[PDB]
C-alpha cells in the first residue's frame, strides 16, 4: 500500500479533489477568514508575523489612527513604531510598512490596487512579493481574496493538513505554494472553498497538536493517520 506522498501528480489532485469535496460537507460555505480589503490585508500581515491576533489587530487599529495612508507614508518612523508597538518588534516593521506604502502610491491609482485585476497571474504576484514584508502567502492571499486570481494560498493550517493526508510530500511552505497550485484547478471560486474549509479543518480537527482523527471526515485517505493511527505527532520543522 503506497504512502499518498509517493502517489503520481495526477492521482493526488484526485485525493485533493477529493478532500475538498470532504471538507466542503463538514463545513460548506463556512468562512474563519478575516475577508479584509486589499491595503488592510496587506498591512495586517506585516504586523502580523511574530505576532498573536489580537495584538496585530490592535496594532493595525491604532495605527490607522495616526491617520489615511498618506499621513502614515509621511509620519516620522518614530511615530509609526510607537503605533504598532503591539506587535511583533515594531522597529523594523515599520519602515517596511512605510516603504510598501510609499511603493503602493506610485503605482498607477490611489492607494489601491485596481491593476492587479488584469494583470497577469505571475507578474501580479511577483509585484506584491516584491514588497518588503509581503510573502507569497500574503500576496496569494490578496490575489485570490480581493481580486478572484487563481492562485492558493498556504497558511500553515493548509500546510499542515494536506501535508498530513499527503497531498503532497513535505517541503517548505513557500514550495508548497507552487506544488498545491499545480494540483488544483484555475477556479477562484473552487480556490477560495478549498482554502477556508482547510482553514476551519486545521482549527478545528487536524490541530497542530494533538489532532482528533477519530472526529476527522479524512482519516481513512490520510497518510499520517495510517502511519500513526491515535499519535500523529505534532506538525514539526
Ligand atoms: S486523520 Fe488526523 S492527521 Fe489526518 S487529516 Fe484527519 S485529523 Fe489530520
Ligand atoms: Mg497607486
Ligand atoms: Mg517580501
Amino acid at each position: 500500500a503506497p504512502l499518498n506522498a509517493a502517489r503520481p501528480a495526477e492521482e493526488r489532485a484526485a485525493l485533493l479533489a477529493w478532500v475538498k469535496e470532504r471538507l466542503h460537507e463538514e463545513y460548506g460555505d463556512q468562512d474563519p477568514t478575516p475577508r479584509r480589503d486589499p491595503m488592510h490585508e496587506l498591512i495586517s500581515t506585516i504586523l502580523s508575523q511574530r505576532t498573536t491576533h489580537a495584538d496585530e489587530e490592535a496594532a493595525y487599529q491604532e495605527l490607522r489612527t495616526l491617520g489615511d495612508w498618506d499621513a502614515i507614508t509621511l509620519a516620522p518612523t518614530d511615530a509609526v513604531a510607537h503605533a504598532i508597538r503591539r506587535s511583533n518588534l515594531p522597529e523594523s516593521k515599520a519602515p517596511r510598512i512605510q516603504e510598501t506604502l510609499r511603493r503602493i502610491k506610485a503605482a498607477p491609482g490611489g492607494y489601491d490596487l485596481d491593476f492587479l485585476r488584469d494583470l497577469p497571474v505571475k507578474d501580479a504576484l511577483k509585484w506584491l512579493t516584491d514588497l518588503p514584508g509581503v510573502g507569497v502567502k500574503t500576496a496569494s492571499l490578496v490575489l485570490l481574496f480581493n481580486y478572484a486570481r487563481p492562485v492558493f494560498p498556504v497558511d500553515t493550517h493548509v500546510h499542515r493538513v494536506s501535508t498530513r493526508v499527503g497531498v503532497i510530500p513535505r517541503m517548505g511552505e513557500q514550495a508548497a505554494h507552487r506544488a498545491l497550485l499545480a494540483l488544483l484547478p484555475p477556479d477562484p471560486p473552487y480556490l477560495y472553498e478549498l482554502h477556508i474549509n482547510f482553514l476551519s479543518h486545521g482549527r478545528q480537527v487536524c490541530t497542530w497538536t494533538r489532532p482528533k482523527c477519530g472526529k476527522c471526515i479524512l482519516r481513512e485517505r490520510c497518510d499520517a493517520y495510517a502511519l500513526y493511527g491515535d499519535k500523529v505527532p505534532s506538525f514539526s520543522e
